[PDB]
Protein backbone atom coordinates (compact mmCIF):
# COMPACT_ATOMS: atom_id res chain seq x y z
CA UNK A 1 0.00 0.00 0.00
CA UNK A 2 2.35 2.94 1.12
CA UNK A 3 5.48 3.29 -1.90
CA UNK A 4 8.76 4.22 -2.34
CA UNK A 5 8.36 7.94 -3.98
CA UNK A 6 10.38 8.60 -6.90
CA UNK A 7 12.81 10.87 -5.95
CA UNK A 8 12.94 14.43 -8.60
CA UNK A 9 16.06 14.82 -9.49
CA UNK A 10 18.67 12.06 -10.18
CA UNK A 11 21.36 10.23 -7.89
CA UNK A 12 24.05 11.68 -8.70
CA UNK A 13 22.33 15.53 -9.18
CA UNK A 14 23.15 16.64 -5.32
CA UNK A 15 27.18 16.26 -6.61
CA UNK A 16 29.51 17.30 -5.04
CA UNK A 17 26.92 17.63 -1.52
CA UNK A 18 26.15 14.33 -1.31
CA UNK A 19 27.88 11.71 -3.22
CA UNK A 20 25.59 10.05 -6.29
CA UNK A 21 26.69 5.93 -4.48
CA UNK A 22 24.83 7.31 -0.94
CA UNK A 23 22.29 8.90 -2.47
CA UNK A 24 21.40 5.70 -4.41
CA UNK A 25 21.72 3.38 -1.56
CA UNK A 26 19.96 6.08 1.45
CA UNK A 27 16.84 5.88 -1.29
CA UNK A 28 17.06 2.60 -2.63
CA UNK A 29 18.13 0.69 0.15
CA UNK A 30 17.61 2.28 3.43
CA UNK A 31 13.88 4.01 2.36
CA UNK A 32 12.90 1.30 0.39
CA UNK A 33 13.21 -0.73 3.41
CA UNK A 34 11.32 1.49 5.98
CA UNK A 35 8.57 1.14 3.17
CA UNK A 36 8.85 -2.93 2.69
CA UNK A 37 8.66 -3.23 6.74
CA UNK A 38 5.94 -0.88 7.67
CA UNK A 39 3.67 -2.66 4.81
CA UNK A 40 4.29 -5.73 6.27
CA UNK A 41 3.89 -4.65 9.42
CA UNK A 42 0.03 -3.82 7.96
CA UNK A 43 -0.69 -6.69 6.03
CA UNK A 44 -2.75 -8.64 8.62
CA UNK A 45 -4.56 -5.47 10.71
CA UNK A 46 -6.58 -4.30 7.50
CA UNK A 47 -8.39 -1.62 10.04
CA UNK A 48 -5.56 0.08 9.85
CA UNK A 49 -5.41 0.19 5.94
CA UNK A 50 -6.82 3.45 5.27
CA UNK A 51 -5.39 5.51 7.84
CA UNK A 52 -2.64 8.01 6.62
CA UNK A 53 0.72 8.01 7.53
CA UNK A 54 0.43 11.02 9.66
CA UNK A 55 -2.80 9.16 11.21
CA UNK A 56 -0.50 6.51 11.80
CA UNK A 57 2.68 8.56 13.51
CA UNK A 58 -0.16 10.84 15.52
CA UNK A 59 -1.80 7.84 17.32
CA UNK A 60 1.35 5.31 18.02
CA UNK A 61 -0.68 4.65 21.31
CA UNK A 62 -3.83 3.08 19.91
CA UNK A 63 -2.37 0.52 17.23
CA UNK A 64 -2.06 -3.10 18.69
CA UNK A 65 1.33 -3.89 20.67
CA UNK A 66 2.56 -6.61 18.20
CA UNK A 67 3.35 -3.56 15.73
CA UNK A 68 3.59 -0.49 17.41
CA UNK A 69 7.48 -0.42 17.61
CA UNK A 70 7.87 -1.34 13.66
CA UNK A 71 4.86 0.97 12.82
CA UNK A 72 6.81 3.82 14.42
CA UNK A 73 10.49 2.96 13.13
CA UNK A 74 9.28 1.65 9.17
CA UNK A 75 6.70 4.38 9.43
CA UNK A 76 8.78 6.84 11.09
CA UNK A 77 11.72 6.23 8.40
CA UNK A 78 8.58 6.40 5.75
CA UNK A 79 8.08 9.98 6.86
CA UNK A 80 11.24 11.16 7.54
CA UNK A 81 13.07 10.51 4.27
CA UNK A 82 9.94 11.15 1.67
CA UNK A 83 10.32 14.70 3.46
CA UNK A 84 14.09 14.85 3.31
CA UNK A 85 14.13 14.09 -0.46
CA UNK A 86 11.72 16.59 -1.01
CA UNK A 87 13.24 19.51 0.59
CA UNK A 88 16.68 19.24 -1.16
CA UNK A 89 17.49 20.05 -5.10
CA UNK A 90 19.64 20.74 -7.76
CA UNK A 91 19.21 24.09 -8.27
CA UNK A 92 18.95 24.57 -4.08
CA UNK A 93 20.55 26.48 -1.40
CA UNK A 94 21.27 30.24 -0.93
CA UNK A 95 18.65 32.45 1.33
CA UNK A 96 14.81 31.70 2.19
CA UNK A 97 12.46 33.53 -0.37
CA UNK A 98 8.70 33.84 -0.01
CA UNK A 99 6.66 34.06 2.84
CA UNK A 100 8.64 31.91 4.79
CA UNK A 101 11.63 34.02 4.38
CA UNK A 102 9.81 36.63 6.81
CA UNK A 103 8.60 34.18 9.72
CA UNK A 104 12.33 32.97 10.04
CA UNK A 105 13.49 36.73 10.16
CA UNK A 106 11.02 36.98 12.71
CA UNK A 107 11.53 33.94 15.35
CA UNK A 108 15.70 33.83 14.32
CA UNK A 109 16.22 37.28 13.26
CA UNK A 110 18.50 36.46 10.43
CA UNK A 111 18.62 33.46 8.29
CA UNK A 112 22.22 32.53 9.42
CA UNK A 113 21.16 32.48 13.03
CA UNK A 114 18.89 29.83 11.83
CA UNK A 115 21.63 28.06 10.23
CA UNK A 116 23.85 28.47 13.52
CA UNK A 117 20.80 27.05 15.19
CA UNK A 118 19.57 24.14 13.50
CA UNK A 119 22.88 23.10 12.69
CA UNK A 120 23.47 23.00 16.00
CA UNK A 121 20.48 20.98 17.14
CA UNK A 122 21.57 18.33 14.51
CA UNK A 123 25.40 18.18 14.97
CA UNK A 124 24.19 17.66 18.87
CA UNK A 125 22.08 14.55 18.60
CA UNK A 126 23.68 11.80 20.04
CA UNK A 127 23.44 8.55 17.92
CA UNK A 128 21.05 8.24 15.15
CA UNK A 129 18.64 11.25 14.23
CA UNK A 130 17.30 14.45 12.66
CA UNK A 131 17.66 18.16 13.07
CA UNK A 132 14.30 19.72 12.74
CA UNK A 133 12.37 23.29 11.52
CA UNK A 134 8.91 23.36 12.91
CA UNK A 135 5.58 25.26 13.52
CA UNK A 136 4.56 25.13 16.96
CA UNK A 137 1.19 27.65 16.76
CA UNK A 138 2.55 30.64 14.80
CA UNK A 139 5.93 29.99 15.84
CA UNK A 140 8.72 28.66 14.27
CA UNK A 141 11.53 26.24 16.33
CA UNK A 142 14.16 24.03 16.29
CA UNK A 143 14.56 20.80 17.48
CA UNK A 144 16.04 17.22 16.59
CA UNK A 145 14.51 13.71 17.19
CA UNK A 146 16.40 10.09 18.16
CA UNK A 147 16.14 7.02 14.98
CA UNK A 148 13.01 7.54 12.98
CA UNK A 149 11.34 9.34 15.67
CA UNK A 150 8.71 12.67 14.05
CA UNK A 151 7.60 16.08 15.58
CA UNK A 152 4.08 15.32 15.11
CA UNK A 153 4.01 13.20 18.07
CA UNK A 154 4.10 16.24 19.99
CA UNK A 155 1.31 17.98 17.70
CA UNK A 156 4.43 20.54 15.60
CA UNK A 157 4.25 20.57 11.96
CA UNK A 158 7.73 19.76 9.91
CA UNK A 159 8.81 22.17 7.14
CA UNK A 160 12.41 21.09 6.76
CA UNK A 161 15.11 17.77 8.40
CA UNK A 162 18.55 17.11 7.89
CA UNK A 163 19.08 13.38 8.51
CA UNK A 164 22.19 12.92 10.52
CA UNK A 165 22.21 9.22 10.78
CA UNK A 166 25.84 7.79 9.77
CA UNK A 167 24.35 6.22 6.84
CA UNK A 168 23.43 9.50 5.57
CA UNK A 169 26.95 11.12 5.25
CA UNK A 170 29.61 8.20 5.84
CA UNK A 171 31.13 7.82 2.66
CA UNK A 172 32.13 10.96 2.06
CA UNK A 173 32.78 12.61 4.80
CA UNK A 174 33.44 9.19 7.82
CA UNK A 175 33.78 10.70 11.29
CA UNK A 176 32.93 14.84 9.82
CA UNK A 177 29.23 15.23 10.73
CA UNK A 178 29.86 18.86 11.19
CA UNK A 179 31.37 19.05 7.49
CA UNK A 180 28.29 17.35 5.96
CA UNK A 181 25.99 19.74 7.65
CA UNK A 182 27.88 22.35 6.03
CA UNK A 183 27.68 21.02 2.42
CA UNK A 184 23.85 19.65 2.91
CA UNK A 185 22.81 23.84 3.21
CA UNK A 186 23.58 23.77 -0.74
CA UNK A 187 21.05 21.78 -1.24
CA UNK A 188 18.15 22.92 0.56
CA UNK A 189 14.98 23.55 -2.00
CA UNK A 190 13.85 27.00 -0.78
CA UNK A 191 10.72 26.60 -2.95
CA UNK A 192 9.35 23.50 -1.16
CA UNK A 193 9.58 24.77 2.51
CA UNK A 194 7.74 27.74 1.50
CA UNK A 195 5.23 25.47 0.41
CA UNK A 196 5.20 23.35 3.30
CA UNK A 197 5.09 26.86 5.63
CA UNK A 198 1.66 27.58 3.56
CA UNK A 199 0.25 23.85 3.45
CA UNK A 200 1.21 24.04 7.35
CA UNK A 201 -0.74 27.15 7.66
CA UNK B 1 43.46 11.21 32.34
CA UNK B 2 42.29 8.39 30.56
CA UNK B 3 43.40 7.18 27.94
CA UNK B 4 43.34 5.56 24.19
CA UNK B 5 44.30 2.63 24.63
CA UNK B 6 46.94 0.72 22.00
CA UNK B 7 45.30 -1.92 19.58
CA UNK B 8 46.90 -5.46 19.58
CA UNK B 9 46.75 -5.60 16.15
CA UNK B 10 47.74 -3.01 13.38
CA UNK B 11 45.14 -1.42 11.48
CA UNK B 12 45.27 -3.92 8.29
CA UNK B 13 45.18 -7.02 10.93
CA UNK B 14 41.44 -7.30 10.95
CA UNK B 15 41.31 -7.91 7.19
CA UNK B 16 39.54 -8.87 4.89
CA UNK B 17 36.16 -9.13 7.36
CA UNK B 18 36.77 -5.19 8.86
CA UNK B 19 39.12 -2.99 6.09
CA UNK B 20 41.86 -1.26 7.37
CA UNK B 21 40.59 2.58 6.74
CA UNK B 22 37.70 1.96 9.12
CA UNK B 23 39.37 0.04 11.63
CA UNK B 24 41.98 3.42 11.56
CA UNK B 25 39.00 5.79 11.78
CA UNK B 26 37.07 3.96 14.03
CA UNK B 27 40.24 3.76 16.86
CA UNK B 28 41.76 6.61 15.76
CA UNK B 29 39.00 9.28 15.46
CA UNK B 30 35.90 7.94 17.39
CA UNK B 31 37.27 6.31 20.31
CA UNK B 32 39.91 9.20 20.83
CA UNK B 33 37.01 11.90 20.41
CA UNK B 34 35.42 9.93 23.45
CA UNK B 35 38.10 9.59 25.57
CA UNK B 36 38.68 13.38 24.95
CA UNK B 37 35.17 14.17 25.86
CA UNK B 38 35.41 12.38 28.65
CA UNK B 39 38.30 13.89 30.22
CA UNK B 40 36.81 16.82 29.12
CA UNK B 41 33.59 16.63 30.92
CA UNK B 42 35.66 15.68 34.18
CA UNK B 43 38.21 17.76 34.34
CA UNK B 44 36.29 20.68 36.69
CA UNK B 45 34.99 18.00 39.28
CA UNK B 46 38.17 16.84 41.82
CA UNK B 47 35.99 14.78 43.38
CA UNK B 48 35.62 12.52 40.22
CA UNK B 49 39.24 12.33 39.47
CA UNK B 50 40.22 8.74 40.83
CA UNK B 51 36.78 7.06 39.96
CA UNK B 52 37.24 3.84 37.72
CA UNK B 53 35.53 4.29 34.64
CA UNK B 54 33.29 1.00 36.24
CA UNK B 55 32.57 3.32 38.60
CA UNK B 56 31.61 6.16 36.58
CA UNK B 57 29.43 4.11 34.62
CA UNK B 58 27.40 1.83 37.58
CA UNK B 59 27.08 5.21 39.65
CA UNK B 60 25.91 7.47 36.97
CA UNK B 61 22.92 8.52 39.63
CA UNK B 62 25.23 10.34 42.05
CA UNK B 63 27.44 13.05 39.21
CA UNK B 64 26.69 16.25 38.80
CA UNK B 65 23.41 17.16 36.68
CA UNK B 66 25.90 19.51 34.48
CA UNK B 67 27.80 16.37 33.35
CA UNK B 68 25.96 13.07 33.51
CA UNK B 69 25.18 13.03 30.19
CA UNK B 70 28.84 13.45 29.07
CA UNK B 71 30.02 11.00 31.21
CA UNK B 72 27.12 8.54 30.31
CA UNK B 73 28.26 9.26 26.53
CA UNK B 74 31.59 9.34 26.37
CA UNK B 75 32.27 6.99 29.23
CA UNK B 76 30.31 5.09 27.38
CA UNK B 77 32.37 5.37 24.47
CA UNK B 78 35.40 4.61 25.46
CA UNK B 79 34.34 1.01 27.55
CA UNK B 80 32.30 -0.15 24.87
CA UNK B 81 35.03 0.59 22.13
CA UNK B 82 37.86 -0.79 24.55
CA UNK B 83 36.12 -4.09 25.17
CA UNK B 84 35.04 -4.00 21.15
CA UNK B 85 38.69 -4.26 20.61
CA UNK B 86 40.29 -7.23 23.09
CA UNK B 87 37.43 -9.12 21.56
CA UNK B 88 38.67 -9.29 18.16
CA UNK B 89 41.81 -10.30 17.22
CA UNK B 90 43.84 -12.00 13.56
CA UNK B 91 44.04 -14.97 15.01
CA UNK B 92 39.90 -15.02 15.74
CA UNK B 93 37.08 -16.64 14.67
CA UNK B 94 35.32 -20.39 14.36
CA UNK B 95 33.53 -22.12 17.47
CA UNK B 96 34.29 -21.34 21.03
CA UNK B 97 36.59 -22.97 23.20
CA UNK B 98 38.18 -23.40 26.90
CA UNK B 99 35.58 -23.01 29.55
CA UNK B 100 33.43 -20.50 28.62
CA UNK B 101 32.13 -23.23 25.68
CA UNK B 102 30.56 -25.37 28.17
CA UNK B 103 28.67 -22.63 29.71
CA UNK B 104 27.75 -21.62 26.26
CA UNK B 105 26.20 -25.13 25.66
CA UNK B 106 24.74 -25.09 29.24
CA UNK B 107 22.85 -22.00 28.52
CA UNK B 108 21.90 -22.07 24.66
CA UNK B 109 22.12 -25.72 24.07
CA UNK B 110 24.99 -25.05 21.10
CA UNK B 111 27.27 -22.24 19.90
CA UNK B 112 25.59 -22.27 16.61
CA UNK B 113 22.10 -21.16 18.40
CA UNK B 114 23.85 -18.58 20.63
CA UNK B 115 25.34 -17.06 17.23
CA UNK B 116 21.72 -16.85 16.18
CA UNK B 117 20.14 -15.22 19.08
CA UNK B 118 23.55 -12.52 19.56
CA UNK B 119 23.37 -11.85 15.71
CA UNK B 120 19.50 -11.23 15.68
CA UNK B 121 19.79 -8.77 18.64
CA UNK B 122 22.74 -7.23 16.94
CA UNK B 123 20.57 -6.85 14.08
CA UNK B 124 17.16 -5.54 15.73
CA UNK B 125 19.32 -2.79 17.27
CA UNK B 126 16.97 -0.33 15.99
CA UNK B 127 19.50 3.22 15.48
CA UNK B 128 22.95 3.46 16.96
CA UNK B 129 24.04 1.13 19.47
CA UNK B 130 25.60 -2.57 20.23
CA UNK B 131 24.63 -6.62 21.03
CA UNK B 132 26.34 -8.44 23.69
CA UNK B 133 26.61 -11.66 25.58
CA UNK B 134 26.54 -10.57 29.30
CA UNK B 135 27.03 -12.96 32.57
CA UNK B 136 23.43 -12.16 34.90
CA UNK B 137 24.14 -14.05 37.98
CA UNK B 138 25.66 -16.98 37.13
CA UNK B 139 23.49 -17.15 33.75
CA UNK B 140 24.77 -16.05 30.81
CA UNK B 141 22.27 -14.47 28.53
CA UNK B 142 22.06 -12.06 24.81
CA UNK B 143 20.82 -8.01 24.96
CA UNK B 144 21.11 -5.05 23.62
CA UNK B 145 22.10 -1.40 24.15
CA UNK B 146 21.14 1.84 22.46
CA UNK B 147 24.01 4.35 21.55
CA UNK B 148 26.83 4.12 24.00
CA UNK B 149 25.06 2.47 27.04
CA UNK B 150 26.34 -0.73 28.95
CA UNK B 151 24.66 -3.38 30.76
CA UNK B 152 26.70 -2.14 33.90
CA UNK B 153 23.96 0.05 34.45
CA UNK B 154 21.67 -3.21 35.11
CA UNK B 155 24.16 -4.96 37.33
CA UNK B 156 24.87 -7.22 34.58
CA UNK B 157 28.91 -8.03 33.08
CA UNK B 158 29.76 -7.83 29.38
CA UNK B 159 31.90 -10.75 28.38
CA UNK B 160 31.50 -9.78 24.45
CA UNK B 161 30.17 -6.74 22.24
CA UNK B 162 29.34 -6.23 18.76
CA UNK B 163 29.15 -2.29 17.85
CA UNK B 164 26.18 -1.96 15.06
CA UNK B 165 26.78 1.83 14.79
CA UNK B 166 26.63 2.38 11.23
CA UNK B 167 30.51 4.31 11.89
CA UNK B 168 31.47 0.49 12.74
CA UNK B 169 30.50 -0.90 9.11
CA UNK B 170 29.40 1.56 6.74
CA UNK B 171 32.71 1.83 4.24
CA UNK B 172 32.86 -1.86 3.98
CA UNK B 173 29.35 -3.23 4.11
CA UNK B 174 26.96 -0.02 3.83
CA UNK B 175 23.39 -0.96 4.56
CA UNK B 176 24.31 -4.63 4.84
CA UNK B 177 24.50 -5.01 8.95
CA UNK B 178 23.56 -8.40 8.59
CA UNK B 179 26.66 -9.56 6.22
CA UNK B 180 28.79 -7.51 8.50
CA UNK B 181 27.39 -9.03 11.50
CA UNK B 182 28.52 -12.53 9.65
CA UNK B 183 32.09 -11.54 9.24
CA UNK B 184 32.40 -9.92 12.60
CA UNK B 185 31.86 -13.60 13.56
CA UNK B 186 35.11 -14.45 11.99
CA UNK B 187 37.30 -12.17 14.57
CA UNK B 188 36.35 -13.28 17.64
CA UNK B 189 38.73 -13.88 20.19
CA UNK B 190 37.41 -16.72 22.06
CA UNK B 191 40.90 -16.82 24.07
CA UNK B 192 40.04 -13.05 25.53
CA UNK B 193 35.85 -13.91 25.70
CA UNK B 194 37.21 -16.33 28.00
CA UNK B 195 39.54 -14.53 30.61
CA UNK B 196 36.52 -12.05 30.49
CA UNK B 197 34.18 -14.91 31.96
CA UNK B 198 36.74 -16.28 34.31
CA UNK B 199 37.02 -12.70 35.92
CA UNK B 200 33.28 -11.69 35.78
CA UNK B 201 33.50 -15.46 38.65
MN1 LIG C 1 18.39 8.15 6.40
MN1 LIG D 1 31.98 2.51 17.35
Amino acid sequence: SFQLPKLSYDYDELEPYIDSNTLSIHHGKHHATYVNNLNAALENYSELHNKSLEELLCNLETLPKEIVTAVRNNGGGHYCHSLFWEVMSPRGGGEPNGDVAKVIDYYFNTFDNLKDQLSKAAISRFGSGYGWLVLDGEELSVMSTPNQDTPLQEGKIPLLVIDVWEHAYYLKYQNRRPEFVTNWWHTVNWDRVNEKYLQAI
